[PDB]
């Protein structure tokens, strides 16, 4: 890994384009508060421009600890939003309690790789809190809604092998060989079509997003346009003050 | 247990937070006619509006049976609605049978708590019936699509352990401990923030009932503001005739 | 045992109806039953020919040999609404592999009933492609999104017992058992109400495609309602030249 930048609360590393960011709070859990949250921001985003980078990983640096959630404004829900429209897959890669704001933020990620020792939960209506987004009806979207209310009424732990049998998480290790895995999986993602799979990931968030889920999908699909000759006469047209001519190109039944 | 209001087809008791409706009609196997859905309907209104009431149990009386189903009118759908909306968690609690429109009422029930002898399944296609509503695209919400389009197709019956095994409920016990894990499951919600898990309850219904769905969410997060300073000023400023001065809350955001 | 009785004359693929089923095998074992645009021509052919005829109340999507139910290939998207907008239960019968836009066909079909030598999964980014229609969200809807962008992301293989724990498959058999378990549970579906079957069906359809999944559920009520004596009514009133007279017809609540 080749520490890219400079951050407080976090690390942000690279290799062979995957692109590491880890929560640096083992005191706290790695929990975050208002400043580790926009750093991840600014982290997710800085690998979201790098062209060199396909895939991404977050993780907590304890050992014992993804997060535990946080510490006023509520810029967590921003990285939520972020890591779902990022057209690259996100797997974190949890050891140790992955808890409140936590938890939803592996939720969210595309993958969960867990060691043995992975602790999950919420813990909202215990502090006074909740996170009724994603957190509720995304987690449903996995788990099913028996297994979310449960997890989220009663605020009970839960360990890797009941997460990956309710389908919470995709696979669970020894936490010696947790980024080993992790990193395997990564790079059989690197092999695959880029371009089918921010599709794909865009399509897994229309089933849910409505309009915002399909602003993506249309998005991706505006932007493979602009590939095409046919788009190019478009806009050389439009440059040459003439009217394009499309019939140039094909339809297809 | 206290026992107070008088119904013929249920009992109605309550105990340090939780109301417990007991469908009593063990000669049919808990079956329900027009009457037994009115008073369920009475009784949840009841546990709705108890202020000490935060947690409400769902069961059938004598061990085999937890509801048969139906015995015009189909007045049970007004039930099912009435008990998403309650801003209480409601667990059945179910002991042998939960068949039919008594299988769709345990599975819009939040939790299901379920002893070793409890059979579940659906008979509508058998018995010239059908519940298209929560009873099939909810239950595809918890089990999915393909274990869902099998329980109603087939109308097989399946065991405490199966159900267990799909996600259907949330937890297993020998049918001499199932009271006592349900109070254990309903003691450890009393535990928590009522207004977390109200608001937390209403997103799971918003993920998959559109706008009556939002109505729920967006009312409590009414209720909750009536709370404010900000909203009290409105109020006040609407019983002195001056206008409200707002600028004097702060923004968030 | 079971004599299927050949119908019609297809080049990749086959149609027999046995009592009350009506089966369809894909017919090209040399490229593990691969379909180009004539096969899947041909399949939405003999789709038709089964939900016009009456005496077909059950169909069956297999692979000719006993290694591949559909290894994979747009007219393919016409197949699958087509799958799912007739009002007969669809089970897919999978010997071997179920790959790319195979898996995506068994997928769709209402029930699966997989030989402990199947093979699931997706190839979509390896080959070029993806299916981000009812390949991406309705698998999630299936086994979670967590698991649905695991097996599009990576793509790998997925045994028949892996496939079962994750709710994609119904239920497993031995390779030579596998025609006489689906064929048994064809037969169930048989002894059951096509009527409550075709709204069930139409329910589940809704539950995630918005107008197109409720246009189903209310054409059916709509084709129901005209063998009632009220809509005759106003059929015979308008022959008749007269003001239609709906009163003599109770209401309900």
């Amino acid at each position: 890994w080749v520490k890219q930048y400079d951050y407080e609360d976090i690390i942000y590393e690279t290799y062979n384009g995957i692109a590491k960011i880890t929560i640096n709070r083992p005191e706290v859990h790695n929990a975050f508060r208002p400043k580790t949250v926009n750093e991840m921001i600014d982290a997710f985003t800085k690998a979201r421009d790098d062209s060199n980078i396909g895939v991404i990983i977050l993780t907590g640096a304890g050992g014992k600890a993804f997060c535990s959630g946080g510490d006023p404004r509520l810029n967590v829900l921003d990285l939520q939003r972020l890591i779902r429209v990022i057209p690259k897959p996100v797997i974190a890669m949890v050891a140790g309690y992955a808890i409140g704001g936590g938890h939803v933020l592996h939720v969210v990620c595309d993958l969960t790789i867990a060691a043995d020792n992975a602790i999950f939960g919420q813990t909202g209506p215990k502090v006074g809190s909740f996170d009724g987004g994603y957190g509720a009806g995304y987690l449903a979207r996995i788990v099913g809604h028996k297994k979310a209310r449960e997890i989220w009424y009663l605020c009970r732990q839960y360990t890797a092998q009941e997460a990956l049998e309710m389908g919470l998480v995709n696979k669970v290790v020894p936490l010696e060989q947790l980024e080993e895995e992790t990193v395997k999986w990564a790079q059989e993602i690197l092999e695959k079509s880029p371009t089918a799979i921010r599709f794909l990931k865009a399509a897994f968030n229309a089933d849910s997003d409505g309009l915002a889920g399909i602003q993506q999908l249309a998005g991706d699909a505006t932007l493979l346009f602009y590939t095409t000759e046919e788009a190019k006469e478009g806009m050389r047209a439009f440059k040459e003050k003439r009217k394009p001519d499309f019939s140039q190109f094909p339809r297809f039944p």
